[PDB]
C-alpha cells in the first residue's frame, strides 16, 4: 500500500503533466496521496494563473464575516457576525491596520504558536465564500473555473442527468481568520489555489481515521453533539494540534504559500488559519473514486448546515433514504 503512514505529499508536475487535470489526480492517488487527506501541488515554473493582481481592489465583499470565538484556547467554537460591505481594497487596508495585522514572528512555527495561544482573544474579519474567479480565461491548465463539473461526473459514472452547477469561490483572509474542522459537502474533493499574499496553515486527519476525530469532537462539544448527529457540518468547531496530540488523533500539518495548490480528498477532515492578508480560490470536484464516499457521507438535518442548490440532487440520487429528512432540514 502506498503512503501507509498517511503523510502529506508534495508534487512538482512538469508543464506536460499539468495538461490533464483528471489524469494527474489519478497519478497522485496511485502514489498514495489521498491517504493523507491533503496534498500540495507546486505548479510548473512556466505556469501562471493570471498576469498580475494589480486590478482586484474593486471586487466587493458584500458580507464580510467577523469570526467571534467562545471556549478555551485549544477547544473553541466560532460564530460569524455579518458586517457591512466593503471592497477588497478597503479590506486589505483593514487587514494591514494595527488592530488586525500579523504580529512580529520568527518563522511559521512561532506564528502557529501565537495563533493557538491568542486566537480566541480576537475577532478577525473573513471575506469568504464569494462567487467568482481570478483565473485568466486564457489559462488553460488547472483553471478552477474550467474544471469538469460534478454533475457531469455523476452523469458519466451513474447515467443520470441532474440539475445544478459547480462554480468557484474566492476567500479574502487576514491574520487569524480561521476555517473550522470539516469535510466537504457530500465528502467531495476540494482544490484551493492561493492567488496572493500571506500563507495559509492547514491541519488534516487521514480519511481512514476521520471517525476518531468525530468521536473526540462529540466529547469536546457535548451540547452540539446532542443537537445534531453531524454537527461538524456546521463548520464552527476548532480543536488545536496540542489537543489532538493529547487525545491520540492522527493528523498532519502543512503551510501553503502563494502560488501553490492544495487538494483535499474525500472525507479528509481539515481546518486551518491565514497568516495575514491573502486571497484564495477554491472549488469542489469529483472523480470516479468519490462516488462511494458520496453515498456514505453524513448529513446535517437539524437545519444549521444550509447549503447550495446543487447538493439537492446529490442527496436525492446517492442517498434516497436520507433525502426526505435532509430536505426538511433545508426547508
Ligand atoms: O481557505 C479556506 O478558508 C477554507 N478552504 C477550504 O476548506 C477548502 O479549500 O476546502
Ligand atoms: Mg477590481
Ligand atoms: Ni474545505
Ligand atoms: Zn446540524
Amino acid at each position: 500500500a502506498q503512503n501507509p503512514n498517511c503523510n502529506i505529499m508534495i508534487f512538482h508536475p512538469t508543464k506536460e503533466e499539468f495538461n490533464d487535470f483528471d489524469k494527474y489526480i489519478a497519478y497522485m492517488e496511485s502514489q498514495g496521496a489521498h491517504r493523507a487527506g491533503l496534498a500540495k501541488i507546486i505548479p510548473p515554473k512556466e505556469w501562471k494563473a493570471r498576469e498580475t493582481y494589480d486590478n482586484i481592489s474593486e471586487i466587493l465583499i458584500a458580507t464580510p464575516l467577523q469570526q467571534v470565538a467562545s471556549g478555551r484556547a485549544g477547544v473553541f467554537t466560532q460564530y460569524h457576525k455579518k458586517k457591512k460591505a466593503m471592497t477588497v481594497g478597503e479590506y486589505r487596508h483593514l487587514a494591514n491596520s494595527k488592530k488586525y495585522q500579523t504580529p512580529p514572528h520568527q518563522n511559521f512555527e512561532d506564528l502557529e504558536r501565537k495563533y493557538w495561544k491568542n486566537r480566541i482573544y480576537n475577532s478577525p474579519i473573513y471575506g469568504a465564500d464569494i462567487s467568482g474567479s481570478l483565473f485568466d480565461e486564457n489559462t488553460k491548465q488547472w483553471n478552477l473555473g474550467h474544471l469538469g463539473t460534478i454533475q457531469d461526473l455523476l452523469e458519466k459514472e451513474c447515467g443520470v442527468v441532474i440539475e445544478g452547477v459547480n462554480t468557484p469561490y474566492l476567500y479574502f483572509g487576514m491574520w487569524k481568520t480561521t476555517f473550522a474542522w470539516h469535510t466537504e459537502d457530500m465528502d467531495l474533493y476540494s482544490i484551493n489555489y492561493l492567488h496572493l499574499g500571506e500563507p495559509k496553515t492547514w491541519y488534516v486527519v487521514p480519511p481512514e481515521h476521520g471517525q476518531r476525530l468525530e468521536r473526540l469532537a462529540r466529547e469536546l462539544f457535548p451540547g452540539s453533539s446532542r443537537g445534531c448527529g453531524a454537527f461538524l457540518r456546521h463548520k464552527v468547531a476548532l480543536i488545536s494540534p496540542t489537543v489532538l496530540k493529547e487525545n491520540g488523533i492522527p493528523f498532519n500539518r502543512i503551510t501553503q504559500e502563494a502560488g501553490e495548490f492544495m487538494v483535499t480528498f474525500p472525507y479528509g477532515y481539515h481546518a486551518g488559519f491565514n497568516h495575514g492578508f491573502n486571497c484564495a480560490e477554491a472549488i469542489n470536484f469529483a472523480t470516479p473514486r468519490w462516488i462511494d464516499y458520496g453515498k456514505m457521507a453524513s448529513q446535517c438535518s437539524c437545519g444549521e448546515a444550509r447549503v447550495t442548490f446543487s447538493m439537492d440532487a446529490f442527496v436525492r440520487i446517492l442517498q434516497p433514504e436520507r433525502y426526505d429528512l435532509w430536505k426538511r432540514g433545508q426547508d
